[PDB]
């Protein structure tokens, strides 16, 4: 006896709204798409000092959810014949030819199995020449392809090679090719001056206003900004890839293909993948310190899950993101905040909402 849009708003109020007070978060956007119908819920302020309300135009930093766009770009290049995932980086970045890193193939870079690449570049690697020197100085540790360690330099180098194969800077690969193909008109690597008024402040742990700073290969690792409507469209594209031209369709499907497992988690291209229904602990394990911060030996996929779900967390110093979608339920959810909150809370809140929505 209650309209569906009110039912979903109530669920988001019950499970996401309390996080605002609990973590002193200034602003939040939550969206649900179910059976091609979109539901948008905005809370709080995109700028505290300006008393500017979060709304459909608010631009948030996606953090590592940006890696999903990097993976789509690589899937696009691969299916256009510009790269093979068996290639090594020196085929495209010629100065890496005959260096040790040129023994690692593009899939291994994209899925974090070089065997010796940490979460971040060293603090002092900043310039283009310093990034090149860092990879020229790279030497193997663990056997290549056997150990997963979540790594910005790893997928950053993949993104750089994808851009080289397409004869464009990476920011242009997204803003001129991939965002238009996905129908995203309010998504940016670099937010233009004409849109800065819509760029939220992020807020650090002292609730001080901040925004992301430049860093090495930032764009492919964590450098996309977007709005809730654009992120719901992105979820829509992942739920309905057969509604895009052949090259973009195949690119999206590329990001859904599991490549190896670490226990219950399947590493796809950018996306993390799970058998569905997934237990809460399966989803929480994917965010454990053991999985996120340490190397873990990988194993071949044994059960290729017919029914599955995908998710990805992302953070910058001042923003939190979570995206999740379940193809066979034709449903997905996006959470954007301009303050970080624990990944476990994002996963729990989305799990409660998605399981409670009437089918
Ligand atoms: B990305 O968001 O993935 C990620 C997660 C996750 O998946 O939620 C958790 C913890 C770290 C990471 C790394 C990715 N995000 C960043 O790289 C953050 C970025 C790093 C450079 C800046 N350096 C300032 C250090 N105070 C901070 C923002």
């Amino acid at each position: 006896n209650t309209p569906k849009d009110q039912e979903i708003k109530k669920l988001v109020d019950q499970n996401f709204k309390p996080l605002l007070e609990k973590y002193d978060v200034p602003g939040m956007a939550v969206g649900v798409i179910q059976n091609n119908k979109k539901y948008e819920m905005y809370y709080g302020l995109q700028s505290v000092q300006d008393k500017k309300a979060v709304n459909s135009s608010t631009i948030f930093e996606l953090g590592s959810v940006s890696k999903l766009f990097t993976a789509t770009a690589g899937g696009y290049a691969k299916n256009k014949g510009k790269i093979s995932f068996d290639d090594t980086p020196g085929k495209y970045w010629k100065e890496l030819k005959n260096t040790p890193i040129d023994q690692v193939n593009l899939l291994q870079l994209a899925t974090y199995t070089s065997g010796n690449l940490a979460l971040q570049f060293p603090d002092e690697v900043k310039t283009d020449q310093q990034v090149l020197t860092f990879f020229k100085d790279w030497k193997p540790k663990n056997s290549i392809g056997e150990y997963r360690q979540y790594s910005n330099p790893s997928i950053g180098l993949f993104g750089k090679v994808v851009a080289l194969s397409m004869n464009k800077p990476f920011d242009q690969v997204l803003e001129k090719t991939i965002f238009p193909a996905l129908g995203l008109k309010h998504s940016y690597v670099n937010v233009p001056k004409t849109q800065m008024q819509n760029y939220a402040f992020g807020y650090n742990q002292e609730n001080q206003p901040i925004r992301v700073n430049p860093g090495p290969l930032d764009a492919p690792a964590y450098g996309v900004k977007s709005t809730l409507p654009d992120m719901l469209s992105f979820i829509h594209a992942n739920l309905n890839p057969q509604k895009y031209p052949a090259d973009i369709q195949r690119a999206i499907n590329e990001t859904h293909q599991g490549r190896y497992q670490v226990n219950t988690m399947y590493q796809a291209l950018g996306w993390e993948e799970f058998s569905y229904p997934a237990t809460l602990q399966t989803l929480l394990d994917s965010n454990s310190e053991q999985i996120v911060m340490k190397p873990n030996k990988v194993t071949a996929i044994s059960k290729e899950p017919s029914v599955k779900m995908y998710h990805k967390t992302g953070s910058t110093t001042g923003f939190g993101t979570y995206v999740v979608f379940i193809p066979k339920e034709n449903i997905g959810l996006v959470m954007l905040t301009n303050k970080r909150i624990p990944n476990e809370e994002r996963i729990k809140a989305a799990y409660a909402v998605l399981n409670a929505i009437k089918k």
